């Protein structure tokens, strides 16, 4: 509690935990294989985030990087490495995407997160932003595929449309927060940055899942 | 050989190596695609464990963690990260599990191992057990799915029943050994802990594989 | 630019980048799901390599290992961990390989790279070569499967034959370069070793992809 941002890490942990438990209870008794995939994917997402928010709260998921002793929460990338592709899989399964398109998405996502991590830990200040730029190019490619790389059922199309729009908006904020926060230019304090990421993460995982798991799009059509 | 536990790391290495070679020879000439998956999965398991037991023997897979300079063999988690999901896949393929259920299993398993590793390396003593608890919750979820989340063929059902029972028993010992050994309360010396893990690992990988690969459950039914 | 090998890391970065962009443009408008998989796989390969060549150029992907202060470019293994299995998947998809065989290949490849990395970072000089030997055994197993573990269409068979022959030749050079270069016996300077790896990598990723993506083997047969 010596670090001002502890409050948002604590709240983040609690909200991911509760979301995980909610999705877990909700998924009880589901027999439809299609719906099972969506529950499995959607429940794992906040469960993973829970563990990484906890690691940050307890101080395990924090390291000091010298550029310009900067506190970098590296645990976010461990979280994102797994949760972002899973979120993309939810969208991909919804629309019955070709395997080729899933691979494209998952691979671009690995690059986005991997280069983001490299940027986060880079000791030469100017180079951090080179990695930011490549990571953003990978994000833009993902956004492109989501709008132009590909829903047959009307309920599938409408849910996909919503979750896709939710994704483009929230995901796009991440590079901006990084850029202006402690990993980037340092204009916004780590405390506020942590709050922004918490709001983003919770919306993109728990908000996302609520929207998805309450839709009948997740069941094969009697 | 300056570390008393070297003998069990040496034996572990030899037993995983021989098991790998046995499974490799045995799988020669197998043409049935189903049986091929089982051999591939079951042979990779001890092959991976071989490499990580070797890394521990030679001292690469050991680090010192300050809490309470504690010797932590981190290589176990590198091994388990890959071998535990593969073992779960063997069981899952056997019963023709839905993809949703496989994802649930694999994901819960990643969490179990990942939080186990975080626990192993955590520098605040009390917090190590928080991570132990979350990892155990993930294990219990796996055990639950194995008994209640789902075999049609009688030979499939019987083999599955055996391998499942083998799994519940041996896997459950792992958290207990951790808790009382050098990663946890330090009641049992690293030397004995290493022996216990060796016996467990060899039974859960080589014993498991022997049981599976001698069964006709692994072939599609003339 | 203080390190003589910077020139080859710079060229490597440029060539992977251009190859990525070429494959990206070329894959535009492709609707055939089969062809989509090949483009996705084949474009991701140099894209990944691009990022890791960049990391090496900027000095992030380099560490000092004490044996015999040896400069080890660890980023190569981060690259190879993902790009080698993807290259094997290209070959595997081409021939419609059984899932069992894909798993065998991917798993053996993970072992090859993982033990290679362990070897690269090992502090006891003699032991480095133990890891080299195990990694090579895994490579030889891959080479075996590629020739004896399994093409129906004549265009599929011919393209596969070429890409397979390209693979056996180039991949086999890697262990030799390691052995004689800075990770191994230190007979050939890091500068020359980096050049050799650059030529190899570019041929095995961009040369490979050119050959594959210009073939009609990648489309399902009007
Ligand atoms: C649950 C977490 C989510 C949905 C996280 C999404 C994160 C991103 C889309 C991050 C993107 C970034 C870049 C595009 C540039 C570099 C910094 C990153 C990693 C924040
Ligand atoms: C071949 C290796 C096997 C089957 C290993 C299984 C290991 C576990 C089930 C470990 C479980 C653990 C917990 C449940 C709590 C924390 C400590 C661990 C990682 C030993
Ligand atoms: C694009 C990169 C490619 C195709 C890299 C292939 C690399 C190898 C086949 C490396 C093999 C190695 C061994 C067999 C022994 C130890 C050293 C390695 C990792 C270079």
């Amino acid at each position: 509690t010596g670090r001002p941002e502890w409050i948002w890490l604590a709240l983040g942990t609690a909200l991911m935990g509760l979301g995980t438990l909610y999705f877990l209870v909700k998924g009880m008794g589901v027999s439809d294989p299609d719906a099972k995939k969506f529950y499995a994917i959607t429940t794992l997402v906040p469960a993973i985030a829970f563990t990484m928010y906890l690691s940050m709260l307890l101080g395990y998921g924090l390291t000091m990087v010298p550029f310009g002793q900067n506190p970098i929460y590296w645990a976010r990338y461990a979280d994102w490495l797994f949760t972002t592709p899973l979120l993309l899989l939810d969208l991909a399964l919804l629309v019955d995407a070709d395997q080729g398109t899933i691979l494209a998405l998952v691979g671009a996502d690995g690059i986005m997160i991997g280069t983001g991590l490299v940027g986060a830990l880079t000791k030469v200040y100017s180079y951090r932003f080179v990695w930011w730029a490549i990571s953003t190019a990978a994000m833009l490619y993902i956004l492109y595929v989501l709008f132009f790389g590909f829903s047959m059922r009307p309920e599938v199309a409408s849910t996909f449309k919503v979750l896709r729009n939710v994704t483009v908006v929230l995901w796009s904020a991440y590079p901006v927060v990084w850029l202006i926060g402690s990993e980037g230019a340092g204009i916004v304090p780590l405390n506020i940055e942590t709050l922004l990421f918490m709001v983003l993460d919770v919306s993109a995982k728990v908000g996302f899942g609520l929207i998805l798991l309450r839709s009948r799009a997740i069941f094969g059509e009697e």
